[PDB]
C-alpha cells in the first residue's frame, strides 16, 4: 500500500544505531533515512571512510539501489524499485557553512528532474516551515539568520515541499534546550502521511516517522 518510513540522526552512538533493526521491527518501518550513525554496523547503505549518512533498509529484498555518482559521506540518494521514489538522507555538519550542501542537493535534484523525491535531512538550521519557535532562529546571530535564510531560498527555489507538522514534538533535545532541525521534504506531487515525531530512539534526536505512495 505504502512505504513507511524512518528518519533519525543517531548522534553517532553505537547503540541508539544498534536498537534501530528492533524500531523498525515494532513500528514496522520498511527505510530508515539516518545521520551520525556508528558506522561500524553492518547493515546501513553508506559511503566513505566516515560517512555521516546513510539509508537502512529493513527489508533487503526492497529492491533498493544506492546511487553511488550522487552520494556521499554526508549525503546518501537511493532509488526504490516498484515506488519509483528517490530518497534522500542528508546530514548538514553543524557549526559549518550550509552552501556545499545546498550546491550538492542541488545537483542531485537537477539530475533527478521530474522524479519523485523525499530528502530527509539533519539541516541544524531553523525555521518556522518546520516550526522552530521565534526565538530559535531570531535574535541567535547572523549564522542561525544566514543559515535559515540559505535553507528557505533553497526550498523555494527547488519547488521543494516541507512536510514536517504543526504540533509535534521538538525533533532535536539536548542540554541547552529543544529545538526543531530535521527537516522532511519532498519534490511536489509526493504524498506524505501520517508524519509525526516520536520518542522511540534513544538519541538526543527524535525519530521521525511517515508513509510514502507508490
Amino acid at each position: 500500500p505504502r512505504l513507511r518510513i524512518g528518519q533519525i540522526n543517531l548522534g553517532g552512538a553505537e547503540d541508539a544505531t544498534r536498537e534501530l533493526p528492533s524500531i523498525a521491527r515494532d513500528l514496522g518501518l520498511d527505510i530508515v533515512l539516518v545521520q551520525e550513525q556508528y558506522s561500524m554496523v553492518g547493515f546501513l547503505a553508506q559511503c566513505g571512510a566516515h560517512p555521516k549518512a546513510g539509508v537502512y533498509i529493513r527489508n533487503r529484498v526492497l529492491p533498493c539501489a544506492v546511487l553511488h555518482h550522487l552520494s556521499s559521506t554526508h549525503i546518501t540518494v537511493v532509488h526504490i524499485g516498484g515506488w519509483d521514489l528517490y530518497m534522500v538522507s542528508a546530514y548538514f555538519q553543524y557549526s559549518d557553512p550550509i552552501d556545499p550542501y545546498l550546491h550538492r542537493l542541488g545537483n542531485i535534484l537537477d539530475r533527478l528532474r521530474g522524479a519523485r523525491v523525499v530528502i530527509c535531512a539533519d539541516t541544524n538550521a531553523h525555521s518556522p516551515l518546520w516550526h522552530s519557535l521565534p526565538r530559535h532562529y531570531v535574535g541567535r546571530g547572523q549564522e542561525v539568520a544566514d543559515r535559515r535564510a540559505k535553507m528557505e531560498d533553497f526550498i523555494g527555489a527547488r519547488r521543494l515541499v516541507v512536510h514536517n507538522a504543526d504540533g509535534h514534538l521538538p525533533t532535536f533535545s539536548t542540554a541547552n534546550g529543544e529545538s526543531y532541525v530535521d527537516v522532511t521534504l519532498s519534490t511536489r506531487g509526493v504524498r506524505v502521511s501520517e508524519w509525526r515525531v516520536t520518542n522511540e530512539s534513544s538519541s538526543d534526536h527524535r525519530l521521525i516517522v511517515f508513509g510514502v505512495g507508490g
